[PDB]
């Protein structure tokens, strides 16, 4: 099914990106790349399956489809198209749908068919502040986009400032470490992590190493990790290898139930934290 | 397809059993555990779609059946029957197979249908050794099976101690790391594991905190993690210590491209550790 799909998927497209970004595959072994690129074809061209008339998806193609799981397909499919060959067609076309049918205008992203699999979607199940998880999330998903996309949909721009501007609004006033780490990589993407908001972001954090919810150890790998990305685009060096160290630390259960939004976010993170330091 | 489904099921079932062993739900959240014993249901349900009237397992029905396969699917069966319920019928079918059919004069065990899916398989894939690697591999599925199937099977016993005996014949001669770790492991369940073939597994690590081979990460993940669990039986707590920092600073890919084996192990031996010390 369409939700499945992207969650086996996951953990060996983000370890090719990983092993890729930081040179590590003599350790890992690099004759093991091609059987891993082929894995990851098998994924996407079982994806493309799901894709409904529209460009969305879901877990079947009889199910109303999920704004979420569509911005998620758009996440690892922007990524991916660094790996393997993927149809900027059934990207962008992803894209505008998110854009021309979910996004109200004030910014926000609904939710019209929640997944089925609530484990995938990481720390968005917890409900409190949902319209800044999901415009977060969904946000960034287009932000990654943008180098294949931004071109083919011309409404992708005012759309990522909008949702940019609503997070902004709401920023202050979020209780959540959850919403606060992701939401701070989304308004850091837009170079809009600044006073006040800065202040609210690292007040957040405890331990200046992690941004935790308690009894929620996987919703706080991938908070965290939204939260390293956000101090690199800052080149607040100083304050990441705490926040390293802890993550090297962490178990997240990967391939594991409930882990999707951990795998994906904590590689991305340490990747980029080895390429830009 | 009956190896896809076990690659799958893998990482849940040995999570479960690890935050269960070091009683680390809280952290985790003990709300998540009905949710993962349920994939774990439909992982041991659809297994048995794959099971043939021999009571041996395959990719698919039509396949002929896998030595290698059918005593994973023993491993895991034996160990996910403490979490949920699992007919030991099926269980020990596969092992009087395993014993009645796949096990020579000599103890050792041969394989007629290798898996597809030769990734899922660890070190074993490496074909240097491997009357070792499949020997051992099989012996320590039987040894697990014991509690549930030995009653069942009266071939059990005098099959572990064939095998056990064709691996101490084998055992100095060994070149590999991986081979002395995982028959270093099942001559440890045995209390074989005394000079002189004590030292040859000792001096075999590098660093006293791994067994390593060269471009081989997780290989060598796997191999540590049953090096572990033999120093464990062995009440070596004076070795333990840099054994379990080695592995706990690994990378091991968990739902990713080639990592099943090194999830299975990494999790149970570390669980070891904790109920032990």
């Amino acid at each position: 099914c369409g939700e499945q799909n992207m969650i086996g998927m996951t953990p060996t497209v983000i370890a090719v990106h990983y092993l890729d970004q930081t040179e590590q595959w003599e350790k890992f072994g690099l004759e093991k790349r091609q059987e891993a690129l082929e894995l990851i074809k098998k994924g996407y061209t079982q994806q493309l399956a799901f894709k409904q008339p529209i460009s969305a998806y879901a877990a079947f193609n009889n199910r109303p489809p999920s704004t979420w799981l569509t911005a998620y397909v758009s996440r690892v499919f922007s990524l991916a198209a660094n790996l393997i060959a993927i149809d900027s067609q059934v990207l962008c076309g992803a894209v505008k749908w998110l854009i021309l049918e979910k996004q109200k205008p004030d910014g926000v992203f609904q939710e019209d068919g929640p997944v089925i699999h609530q484990e995938m979607i990481g720390g968005f199940r917890n409900t409190k502040e949902a319209d800044v998880s999901l415009t977060a999330f969904v946000l960034i998903a287009l932000q990654e986009a943008r180098d294949i996309c931004e071109g083919q949909v011309n409404s992708l721009p005012g759309s990522i400032n909008k949702a940019g501007e609503y997070l902004e609004a709401s920023y202050l006033n979020l209780q959540r470490p959850y919403t606060v780490a992701i939401a701070g990589y989304a308004l850091a993407l837009m170079n809009k992590l600044e006073e006040p908001y800065l202040t609210k972001f690292l007040n957040t954090a405890k331990d200046r190493n992690r941004w935790e919810e308690p009894g929620q150890q996987l919703y706080n790998v991938e908070a965290t990790s939204y939260a390293l990305l956000a101090l690199l685009l800052l080149k607040d060096f100083d304050s990441v290898p705490p926040v390293v160290r802890w993550l090297n630390d962490e178990r997240y259960y990967g391939g594991g139930y409930g882990s999707t939004q951990a795998t994906f976010m904590v590689f991305q993170a340490l990747a980029q934290y080895r390429a830009d330091v």
